[PDB]
């Protein structure tokens, strides 16, 4: 033992180093893998990129849009958790569509927080919810109204919302109720099997103090992000072509594949920071959030057009938690092949080092006393 033992575990870490280094460059000098990969990067990017069916970061600005109008939907919608109108306790309620009754500030808004809203900041905020709902279905098909991630095509009604319209529109609303000083009133939400029974959301206060609101609000910036992230993907995309036996060596090329592989990587891990935050929702809460289309108000008329959208979502979220563990383990590998066909130079010097430090080390364990 002593420092016998340290001798043959420093041996033992240089020759896995010049195992990993030797397949490293291996795979750096295999042009059927090095295209292989190559061709992986790019049918994610250009599915991500140009479908409506088969593209991650679009079905995650579906869900995180869903969410945005289902959140609303709960808030607001037909039934608010707040009061609209001036509050003299004698207020005067302001005739818009949805308001109830101003004794519900009596009866469950007891607490610091107040619980009403100018009628203008509510105007505000109910024009960027039809703007929002409008981006996403067509009214008159009912279909789908937001573009692949390539943009609106020329001109059978086709859908005319880019999804950056869409995440613009959903954080004005989400910046516009964080920054309203008006608490909601969960109790005012009516939803038959879920706040009839255990586990039912009774309390009253503002959404920055609710994690369905806060993770909601903070799936837009990062969903920007990824959208941004994908778009200059398919731009460098454009500039990468499989390569001929020996014509992977161009240093440009084997930059250009490590960043297009480290970059579809951070779209795949945005996707899944959505997903983590979807999945932070605590249970109930996400429960009300997937049934907000049944909300009925407790008073006027119950509306035959609530937002139905909703009961997609969990479809939805599923879809982004699978597309995750699908391309993120294809991803993780073509990225090591990238990282080795950039690192091909410095590896075939450092191993060098490395078989040395070894043979060297093996001499000198050989000649030590028993």
């Amino acid at each position: 033992l002593k420092n016998l033992n340290e001798k043959y575990e420093q041996l033992s870490q240089y020759l896995n180093q010049v195992a990993s280094l030797k397949q490293s460059i291996q795979n750096a000098n295999n042009i059927e893998l090095v295209n292989s990969s190559l061709n992986y990067l790019k049918s994610f990017t250009n599915n991500n990129y140009n479908s409506t069916t088969q593209s991650p970061i679009f079905n995650a600005v579906q869900a995180v849009i869903t969410s945005v109008l289902g959140f609303w939907s709960l808030y607001a919608g037909n039934y608010f958790t707040f009061f609209v109108g001036k509050k003299v306790d004698s207020g005067q309620p302001a005739s818009v569509q949805g308001n109830p009754p101003f004794k519900t500030i009596i009866e469950n808004c007891s607490g610091i927080e107040n619980c009403a809203m100018d009628q203008t900041t509510y105007d505000k905020m109910k024009k960027l919810a039809e703007d929002l709902q409008a981006a996403q279905t067509n009214s008159a098909t009912k279909g789908n109204n937001l573009c692949a991630l390539s943009g609106c095509a020329a001109t059978s009604n086709p859908p005319n919302s880019t999804v950056s319209n869409a995440l613009n529109l959903a954080q004005q609303l989400m910046d516009l109720i964080a920054n309203t000083k008006t608490a909601m009133m969960w109790k005012n939400i009516v939803i038959s099997g879920v706040s009839n029974t255990s586990g039912a959301i009774t309390s009253t206060n503002y959404p920055t103090q609710y994690a369905v609101f806060n993770n909601i609000k903070a799936m837009i910036p990062i969903l920007q992000q990824a959208v941004t992230l994908s778009q200059s993907n398919h731009t460098l995309s454009a500039s990468l072509q499989a390569q001929a036996t020996g014509s992977q060596t161009n240093p440009k090329f084997a930059k250009d594949i490590y960043t297009f592989a480290q970059n579809q990587k951070q779209v795949i891990s945005y996707a899944q920071d959505i997903f983590n935050l979807f999945n932070s929702i605590p249970a109930e809460q996400y429960k009300y959030l997937e049934k907000a289309y049944l909300k009925i108000p407790n008073a006027g008329s119950t509306p035959t057009n609530p937002y139905r959208q909703v009961v997609n979502l969990n479809q939805e979220v599923q879809t982004i938690k699978n597309n995750v563990s699908y391309y993120g383990n294809r991803v993780d590998a073509a990225l090591s092949v990238a990282r080795d066909v950039y690192n091909l130079k410095s590896n075939q010097a450092e191993i060098v080092t490395a078989y040395n430090d070894a043979k060297t080390l093996s001499e000198e364990i050989s000649k030590l006393p028993h």
